[PDB]
């Protein structure tokens, strides 16, 4: 328990004093000196390159004496466990002399000669007698697994260095045989698998292929999507038996990711590509047999409006036409695309449900379709595609507010509960991780009359959708938006708040990301779950202010907007978006602190304290609910700051007004992408404004969200592993990437208005992985970002200044103090304290960022 909660010392003293009555009896003194090399690799897991040695050879000293002659002689279990221990401290040693020059060599020639046992020939021997003993160790529940683990990421990792051998032919099977039984660990580091085949698909095929049989069919359900979008293209065969008991057992985890792998599909004219096609046809023909997914699918698609769903193909044909002068038999397939549930008048029929607004669009716009049909069907020409933003303004202008009446979807109001039908099966079940009991998976058994409206730049609907259980389960329907995005962060972040679950340290302060539940049925098409009883950031802050100081900040042009953009035109002499760009040189440091002290000044100061104080009627329970918000806001700070996750305004945070927990929303940057694809790039780490340091006024910032960081990001980089290979399977993923990025840029207005070709090469899908773990591994923030600016923004007349303003003073801005790498947990996390909350680094960010509060 002493190694396990990091209290070191304590375990050493009472192994000190338990060291003499371990070897008078036998059977005792191996599980002492096992122990003892647990905690040695543990001490030496939080050390220095130079000490990690030092601590290790010790206990490889001790570790070779107490000799075989005793319970470890024959019982294949001490032999096992010490096998592992063994190979474990020689890996140790390996990577501390691997990662520096090898100039480690200024300790006593006594070390030197103890580990020159067996330059570059010791440190080979020293992997080869790893392997060996992995090798011994491997080849004798839990006892066992952990020998399979142990060798596949010891192979794993010693592949991963020549990216930048006889060990692929055993991973997979050493890990496979592991996760047969049970293994979360493999589960998330599956798709290194896949990889691996990438890379070497002249071996390991029929290995699988023989032993993917085995292995349990729903250990595979949370990786589904990738096996899905692999079978699309070649080494389908790697698994395929897999996809169809999958689909026969599970009719329901399947049909949404064969659904959006199928949108885009691919194939090829040898015999391989000829083969899968029958395969693909059998699966599709086993699914929808029923015909009720896709009955339920158009459904839901009617309840989206139409107005911007028209704005995306407006979108889609000025891009393709542009940027694609020379494209052929694609727009009339997209022409019929769009007129399949929208153009017609006549809809009703194969279009169908009616929806009195939809027909009413097919009694306005219908019909307004020469210009269209007549013109661009038939010469196809690419002429002008902006005469025809008038006709979006014409239908806006009519932008009536539906949803008073379900009678909007015929199938979604009188869905009755008929008879054996192959069920709906509510989506957003089926997570993995255990036996899945489908008949204790709740299914929806009639649909709310009542459906309203958010606000959110896309209006999305909210359904109120029931359940067979005699529940209601709220939802939020998302039309015209890829969510697979959003799902694979939530898996990251369902991977990061498991590992903060596994430390004394962060499991104590009960730190746990809260997690929504989010499933596209299809493209452009998903739900997210709606989470009762939240207010948006910029709302409760809002609404708390009195009446003349909300009128006050929303007009009289001394607020701190108005008052913002006045100094940015003055400063600049440009009054557009972009004068960022000669204002970022237009002012020096005290200038621009001075003025953001001056503006920041004019908003009230305990505005938080005010909205927390107002809803709890108690000094005994307020401190209960101010602790929480800056224990939650803290934890997910340092999780985005771990990812690339930016863009953080008031807008996305959402904060549970029932209890005061903070959550995020809207992941749309990924990875680091805040600071490189946008007009003005955002270089602060995570948001840390006036409100959130004035929560606890007379309580510096260094208390409460300081050691919850610290403890948070100790905990994220201590176990690199299952987070960072879930990140390069994210990352890797062929659905992302800029063909959708400057689809879901465009899905939105202002920023980043994408027109550019060269920088579809400046994408860099491997770089993000570099810095990622040089930022998990110890970097200064302020490098980071230097780095991200000069990927993004290369060749920049303003990028000097840029990473000028970014780095610091080496006056003030303690994050530039420090050396580039090698930075210890707490200066880690006060440089990223001190670059958020830097006076200089704010007052010059995006308008709509809302820097003052």
């Amino acid at each position: 328990s002493a190694r396990k909660q990091n209290n070191f010392s304590l375990a050493m003293k009472l192994l000190k004093e338990l060291h003499k009555e371990s070897k008078t009896r036998d059977d005792w003194l191996v599980s002492w000196v096992q122990s003892y090399c647990r905690l040695s690799h543990c001490r030496s897991r939080s050390q220095g390159c130079s000490e990690q040695v030092l601590t290790v050879l010790k206990t490889v000293s001790l570790l070779d004496e107490n000799n075989v002659s005793s319970y470890l002689s024959k019982n294949i279990l001490a032999f096992r466990d010490q096998n592992i221990l063994l190979g474990t401290t020689y890996r140790i040693i390996a990577n501390a002399l691997s990662s520096e020059p090898a100039c480690l060599a200024e300790i006593e020639e006594d070390k030197a000669r103890r580990i020159l046992e067996l330059s570059e020939k010791v440190i080979a021997g020293l992997y080869q007698r790893a392997f060996q003993h992995l090798s011994e160790a491997v080849q004798a529940a839990a006892g066992v697994i952990d020998a399979y683990m142990t060798l596949a990421d010891f192979c794993d990792q010693q592949l991963r260095k020549e990216e930048e051998q006889a060990y692929p032919a055993l991973v997979v099977e050493k890990m496979l045989k592991a996760l047969k039984l049970n293994s979360n660990e493999a589960r998330l580091k599956f798709p290194r698998l896949l990889q691996i085949i990438e890379r070497y698909p002249e071996e390991t095929l029929s290995l699988m292929t023989k032993e993917i049989s085995s292995v349990p069919c729903w250990q595979f359900i949370s990786w589904i999507s990738h096996m899905v979008a692999l079978l699309d293209k070649d080494q389908a065969v790697a698994v395929q038996h897999s996809v169809e008991e999958i689909t026969d057992n599970y009719p329901q985890a399947i049909v949404y990711p064969f659904i959006i792998s199928s949108e885009s599909y691919s194939f090829k004219d040898t015999s391989t590509g000829h083969k899968n096609k029958e395969f693909v046809a059998r699966i599709k023909s086993k699914l929808d047999q029923g015909g009720v997914i896709q009955d339920f699918i158009n459904a839901l698609d009617q309840l989206s409006n139409p107005e911007l769903l028209f704005k995306d193909w407006s979108n889609d044909v000025r891009a393709e036409l542009a940027k694609t002068p020379v494209n052929k038999k694609n727009i009339e397939k997209m022409y019929e695309r769009m007129y399949a549930a929208l153009g017609d008048p006549k809809a009703p029929g194969l279009g169908a449900f009616r929806r009195k607004f939809i027909q009413t669009f097919g009694k306005e716009f219908d019909k307004h379709f020469g210009k269209g049909g007549s013109k661009l069907l038939r010469m196809k020409l690419s002429d002008f595609n902006d005469i025809t933003n008038m006709l979006l303004l014409k239908m806006n202008k009519d932008s009536k507010p539906p949803g008073n009446l379900k009678e909007c979807s015929p199938w979604m109001s009188d869905f009755k509960v008929e008879f054996l039908r192959n069920e709906l099966e509510i989506p957003g079940q089926y997570d993995g991780r255990g036996k899945p009991l489908p008949e204790y998976h709740v299914r929806i058994a009639g649909f709310d009359e009542r459906v309203t409206v958010m606000a959110s730049l896309r209006r999305p609907k909210r359904i109120i959708i029931r359940g067979h259980d005699e529940r209601e389960h709220p939802f939020l329907v998302k039309g015209g938006e890829d969510l697979r995005q959003d799902q694979r962060v939530e898996q990251l972040f369902q991977v990061m708040n498991g590992i903060l679950a596994q430390d004394s340290a962060c499991s104590q302060r009960a730190l746990q990301l809260r997690t929504y539940s989010v499933v596209p049925m299809t493209s452009r098409l998903g739900l997210i779950e709606w989470l009762e009883n939240t207010v948006t950031l910029k709302d409760l802050l809002l609404n708390t202010m009195s009446q003349e100081e909300k009128a006050a900040y929303l007009s009289d042009p001394r607020a701190p907007p108005c008052e913002y953009k006045d100094w940015l035109t003055k400063m600049s002499g440009k009054h557009d978006v972009g004068a960022y760009m000669l204002m970022y040189k237009g002012a020096n440091r005290t200038e621009t602190v001075t003025s953001f002290r001056k503006r920041e000044s004019k908003v009230p100061a305990d505005l938080l304290k005010r909205a927390f104080v107002r809803m709890s009627t108690s000094p005994e329970a307020f401190l209960a609910l101010r602790s929480h918000f800056a224990s939650s806001h803290a934890l997910i700070c340092i999780s985005h700051w771990i990812l690339g996750i930016g863009d953080r305004h008031l807008n996305n945070f959402m904060v549970a007004m029932e209890t005061g927990g903070v959550i995020g929303i809207d992941f749309g940057h990924a990875f680091g992408s805040a600071t490189q694809f946008l007009p003005v790039p955002e270089l602060m780490p995570f948001r840390l404004t006036r409100q959130f340091i004035n929560l606890m006024l007379p309580m510096k910032e260094t208390g409460l969200m300081y050691s919850i960081m610290v403890h948070a990001l100790r905990a994220f980089r201590s176990d690199p592993g299952l987070l960072t290979n879930t990140m390069d399977v994210f990352v890797k993923e062929p659905s992302f990437d800029w063909k959708n990025f400057e689809q879901k840029m465009l899905k939105k207005g202002g920023s980043w208005i994408q027109e550019i070709n060269v920088a579809e090469k400046n994408w860099y899908p491997r770089q993000k992985i570099c810095y990622a773990k040089r930022k998990l591994a110890g970097a200064n923030p302020a490098v980071i970002t230097c780095d991200e600016l000069l990927l993004g923004h290369e060749k920049a007349p303003a990028f000097r200044d840029y990473v000028a303003v970014a780095r610091g003073s080496k006056d003030h801005n303690i994050r530039a103090q420090e050396p580039e790498s090698g930075l210890s947990e707490e200066t880690q996390v006060k440089c990223l304290m001190d670059q958020a909350t830097d006076p200089n680094i704010l007052g010059r960010t995006w308008e709509g960022w809302e820097p003052w509060m």
